[PDB]
């Protein structure tokens, strides 16, 4: 059911987000402590403000996952000019065994650990943001994600979302009885009609993460 996969996914997304920040050098290696999750070595941040920022973000995603209202969670890497330079897209599906999915989840971690060998180096001084693509028909009502008053979300703009002539690097795909998920990276090369079924609700936290 929705609450079981919500717990599992948010636990996993926190780990994966921490790791992405490490391997893409968004924060210095010196803030990261090695740990083990799903029997794989991971890097977790010890920066309490960064950690709270990631937990607040995922605390707003979690009730959306519980209602099966999440299509994508995306970590965007922005260069110091605030242009997206990399996107880590977690495409999530909950169709209508845990130790099996933890082994399946572990595979995502392993592929993130090697993406720095295929992704080209990021310019210095990148920051990150998170995008959430929801599932239900798109309207301007944000109330379902505004679950923390002091952690506001704002609707994303085309510039926030759509990468410029992107190189596509899939990392990992899983299929399970209760969860299907695809992780891929978009790397920068370096009609708007109301009835359009491609219309999307996409939101990002208004607050920026702690500077590095």
């Amino acid at each position: 059911f929705g609450q079981v996969v919500a717990d599992v996914l948010c636990e996993f997304l926190e780990v994966a987000v921490h790791l992405i920040l490490y391997v893409r050098e968004v924060y210095p290696v010196g803030i990261f402590q090695k740990r083990k999750k799903y029997n794989v070595p991971v890097q977790m941040s010890c920066h309490p403000e960064l950690n709270q920022y990631i937990q607040d973000t995922l605390h707003c995603v979690k009730p959306l996952l519980e209602k099966n209202d999440v299509e994508k969670v995306v970590v965007v890497i922005l260069d110091k000019e605030h242009r997206p330079v990399e996107k880590f897209v977690f495409e999530i599906t909950q169709p209508p065994l845990l130790s099996h999915v933890e082994q399946l989840l572990a595979a995502f971690i392993l592929k993130i650990s090697v993406c720095d060998a295929v992704l080209d180096h990021n310019p210095p001084g990148c920051t990150f943001t998170v995008l959430v693509h929801t599932r239900e028909a798109a309207t301007r009502n944000m109330e379902k994600i505004q679950v923390i008053k002091d952690f506001p979300w704002i609707l994303a703009d085309e510039q926030d979302v759509h990468m410029h002539d992107p190189r596509l690097i899939p990392l990992k795909t899983m299929t399970s009885d209760i969860l299907k998920m695809q992780l891929y990276v978009e790397e920068r090369a370096h009609s708007k009609l109301i009835g359009d079924p491609n219309l999307e609700f996409v939101a990002m936290p208004a607050l920026a993460p702690p500077a590095s």
